């Protein structure tokens, strides 16, 4: 029940804990783009931070709904982030699809920063995930990888 919910705090890059700022910094440098002060980063409670003050952040709790027939995945909190499982994302991309994948990978235990940028950590996690589940390990999230992520993170699905 509780293992399908991803809770934590949303920070802006300027407000984020320094360990999170450095992770985001290195992530943006890998995709050769500059981080901006208003970049959102979601830090799950499972993440090991020594001296994190939640006051600078905003609490959020995410769950996943995968509509197989509609080929869509919805990330649910107070807001609803929906993406098409026909979209292909890979290292270098940034946006809501990347965020959705990061949230799902984090629920399955992968260590990726949830900042909407597909850098090296996301790539490694995707390859690992693909190897674990018998998918081609090309590091690209396409239809087959979205489907597997969706089935594993939506509790109503087998
Ligand atoms: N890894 C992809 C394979 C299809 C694709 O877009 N390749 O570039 C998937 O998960 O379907």
């Amino acid at each position: 029940l509780d293992s399908f919910t991803l809770s934590g705090y949303i920070y802006t890059y300027e407000n984020a804990p320094q360990e999170i700022r450095d992770e985001h910094k290195q992530n943006c440098e890998e995709i050769n783009i500059d981080p901006k002060p208003d970049d959102e980063i979601f830090v799950p409670e499972s993440a090991n931070l020594m001296n994190e003050d939640n006051s600078k952040g905003v609490y959020a709790s995410y769950t996943v709904s995968y509509n197989i027939g509609a080929k869509t995945i919805t990330i649910m909190s107070n807001e609803y982030l929906t993406i098409s499982t026909t979209k292909v994302i890979r290292k270098g991309n940034s946006g809501k699809e990347v965020k959705a994948a990061q949230i799902m990978l984090t629920l399955l235990g992968y260590n990726v920063g949830i900042d909407s940028s597909f850098g090296s950590k996301t790539y490694n996690a995707v390859v690992s995930f693909q190897k674990k589940y018998g998918l081609s390990a090309d590091g690209i999230i396409g239809p087959a990888t979205w489907d597997k992520l969706g089935r594993l993170t939506d509790p109503t699905l087998s």
